[PDB]
């Protein structure tokens, strides 16, 4: 007769723990995001073999772009190339572009590691280096690694405020991340205050265990996660978020592939009756906010189906 | 014996209503959006305490930006500051920036309400107002409220067409929002025509019950919801959307936080061998389309499971 | 007694096939995308009745825009209009804009096919064609169809590399699209190599059965689908993606509506103390990556619920 109560205890345990008497629903979410703070750049670069001093300040109009859905981007490093006009010009001398005769490169060949189409005229470029000119923006963007000291090493001191508004369309529930009458002068910390939305980039990066400086060379993809586990019943009602973070970039890289998250960005300007761009190579840690959650109620149909399913165990106990 | 039939009536009621014999599947959607119409601006502004006249016309290339996933943005108000070059200049005189001696502000101090880094030299700025210059774009954007009559008050007269294409990967179903052969010369109205996808911004704003002019000062976050509840069975087949709207912005605000949905945008231009931007403070009502729905079929496993579950009530009625 | 074993066979078949003993979880994904390759343009255009030669090269900074969430865009065709200053000028002569007297058009009338607000002065525009000037950017963008040979017909030769990182927050599982130690020098093909993420635009368009050249006139919306069906149990563990493609654009169009996916893009520049833009009409096939998947485990509660549900059939077989 011991199993006659043991089965009951097991069904009670499962019903209380898994919340089978609750009908779960999607989440529907909208994310609002503000990145604040400024950075200051003062350093030295080697462009085209010539030393130059980069000094200045970048504010909220410089180190980001208008919000792209549930995400936001932050400048981290850049390579600048000014005054590029369409024409024919030798490209950057690499292993696949060096030539000693015009026959070395064929006109119209589009090696998937260049910018432009070659014409097949191996001319000198610099220090008697023979390469065959391509039709593209001149001067051709020299292929070089990002500077070892990240230009925006101060970017880890930035702050970000996140407002999440989730919905449960099955029920009549729509709720926000920040409750009214709550202090905003604060910072996020798992133990000190896990409800404050203000996240510190240094903090989010150090919690995962990755040093910001290392990853600032080429950037990466970061994710914040907001989990919502909301009980909509009149009793034991609570709907509150939990914050976690992790790296969506592989971090292991590969010889064929390339680490970081980088892209090239264009800025056109006509001058002297000529057209010329100012494209920049851009390394920047794109953030992806990932918000997900569940919410149940007391729909009696689920309760009935589960009770009727578990009644057979009551039967079987007497059967055996 | 009355319960013997009452149970049967309950189970039938539950099966017909909740559609337990239907295996539900999530939704995969793609949103296409077009915002049309033009606006005209003719007003007066007080910039740097000088009166100026702003007159002109904004068209689809001006009052928006390229679509960002399942969303679209509309210009509502802006504050323009032209000709800003990098250099050291006094900032806007506020409570936290006013000084009487160089000792009042320390060099390198980055108060999180400023643009640029002070050097510690409290000089006059205007009307014998001593503030200490910071290194940033000059002249420093003066902190001012948006004008009381919203520059684009005509923006409520714009129209938006929405094409939703949803998928149900579990089944072989992919459908669209607009059926072929359906008039497009129309406007949305819950009673007149709830299938026409052309929404009027004044209409969507007024349905929720918020006046456009008040929210147009600082903007906010709007959301359209498209609910799909599609029955894929041969019999009683129907798959049609329903439109609803609501405000994802808090609308209650806070003294620490700030209402509306605003951001600063940059437009760079080199002139006289100097670099200068034209950054604009932007207030604009970001729209977020939220599309969700369910679709099921006649998978017999679900039917078998439910019927076996509910058989225990038939037996318990005889038990009791 | 045959049914006594037939029922057991059916329950075993259902449990093995549908995987009822697995608790399914949603998917949380992040998409990284790279589009590579270059294009060359050399053609002739008829702008304002005058022949011109368009020759040049477009690289990764020209034929796209920064990634917008889980999507990417590719230039396909464009109509350029340079030097547009704000002022009053006659618009493009169409059926609704031609007038013979000033009374034909009323000042302040905003026909929803125009750019600018008319003033009601029917003056000559070209070849003794009388239209009434509107206040907008001049010269008014002439309404013309895209060139019959698509300018970027070579865009089908582009390659795209996709890195998908999905999560199963219910379990402790986060995985990537590309496994380590896997060749990247390859191309996608359903039979040759369905794991290589490098997709060829000509390939993706031809698999669906749509010629690239025809859709390149006005563009369209393309969709890649990545299906993940991952078994997280220790035995029979596998978690691998499958690639499919389809057209989210209607492709049937309508007289009232308009085919393709086009938008107008703005590029401002101040010159001669005047403001002027360089807005371009843009036709480009927007790509929408759609990633979805399921993953289950061996939660015993689901197993117990299903077994209890199906025990009733064991009972009913003896009942009948
Ligand atoms: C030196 C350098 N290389 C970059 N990417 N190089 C790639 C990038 C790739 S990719 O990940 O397939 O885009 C390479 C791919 C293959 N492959 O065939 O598998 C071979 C190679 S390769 O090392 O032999 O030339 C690939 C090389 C990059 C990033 O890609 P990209 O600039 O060449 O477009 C940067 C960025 O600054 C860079 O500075
Ligand atoms: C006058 C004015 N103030 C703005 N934001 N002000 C904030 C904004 C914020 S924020 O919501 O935390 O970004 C403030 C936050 C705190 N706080 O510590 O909780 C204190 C304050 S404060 O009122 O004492 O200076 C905060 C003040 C804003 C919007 O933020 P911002 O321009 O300062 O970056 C505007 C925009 O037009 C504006 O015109
Ligand atoms: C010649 C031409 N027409 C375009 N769109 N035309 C529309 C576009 C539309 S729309 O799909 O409702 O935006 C039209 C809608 C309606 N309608 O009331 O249902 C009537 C008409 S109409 O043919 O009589 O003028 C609509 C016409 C377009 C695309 O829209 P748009 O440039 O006019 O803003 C292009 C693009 O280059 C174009 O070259
Ligand atoms: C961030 O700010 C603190 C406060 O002044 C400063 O001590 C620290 O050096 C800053 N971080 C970096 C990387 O400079
Ligand atoms: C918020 O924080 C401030 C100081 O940071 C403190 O004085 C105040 O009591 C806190 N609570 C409220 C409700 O302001
Ligand atoms: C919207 O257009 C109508 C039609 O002319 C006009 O009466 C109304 O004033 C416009 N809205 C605003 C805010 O001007
Ligand atoms: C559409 O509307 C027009 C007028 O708005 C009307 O003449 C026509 O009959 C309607 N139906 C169709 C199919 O065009
Ligand atoms: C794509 O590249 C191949 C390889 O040279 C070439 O034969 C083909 O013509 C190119 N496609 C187009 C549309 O030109
Ligand atoms: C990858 O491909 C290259 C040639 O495309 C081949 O030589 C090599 O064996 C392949 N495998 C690895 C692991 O490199």
């Amino acid at each position: 007769w011991i199993f006659h109560a043991l089965v009951f205890s097991y069904i009670s345990f499962a019903l209380i723990s898994d919340k089978r008497y609750q009908k779960k629903e999607p989440l529907i979410s909208s994310v609002h995001t503000k990145v604040k703070g400024i950075a200051e750049v003062k350093a030295e670069i080697l462009e085209n073999g010539m030393k130059k001093m980069v000094s200045g300040v970048f504010d909220t109009a410089d180190y980001t772009f208008p919000l792209q859905g549930n995400s936001f981007f932050v400048m981290t490093n850049f390579i600048k190339t000014e005054g590029q006009q369409q024409g024919l010009c030798p490209d950057f001398p690499t292993a696949r572009t060096i030539c000693s005769s015009d026959r070395g490169c064929k006109k119209g060949r589009m090696d998937p590691q260049s910018k432009g189409i070659q014409t097949g005229r191996c001319v000198v470029y610099k220090e008697r280096l023979k390469t065959c000119e391509v039709s593209a923006w001149c001067p051709i963007e020299e292929v070089k690694d990002a500077p070892r000291p990240a230009l925006l090493n101060s970017a880890e001191n930035f702050t970000v405020l996140i407002k999440n508004n989730i919905d449960f369309p099955g029920h009549n529930y729509t709720t926000r991340n920040i409750l009214p009458g709550v202090n905003i002068t604060c910072t996020f910390h798992k133990t000190q205050n896990p409800q404050c939305p203000i996240f510190r980039l240094g903090d989010i990066f150090q919690e995962t265990g990755d040093s910001f400086s290392d990853v600032a060379i080429q950037g990466g993809i970061m994710g914040i996660e907001i989990y919502w586990d909301c009980n909509l019943d009149g009793w034991f009602h609570h709907c509150r978020p939990k914050y976690s973070f992790r790296r969506l970039d592989d971090k292991t890289t590969s010889e064929s592939l390339y680490p970081g998250y980088n892209f090239r960005y264009a800025k056109y300007y006509k001058e002297n009756n000529v057209e010329k761009r100012t494209l920049i190579k851009v390394f920047g840690i794109r953030f992806d906010i990932l918000v997900f959650g569940t919410g149940g109620k007391f729909n009696v149909i689920q309760l009935a189906v589960y009770i009727g399913s578990v009644i057979s165990y009551f039967g079987l106990a007497t059967v055996f």
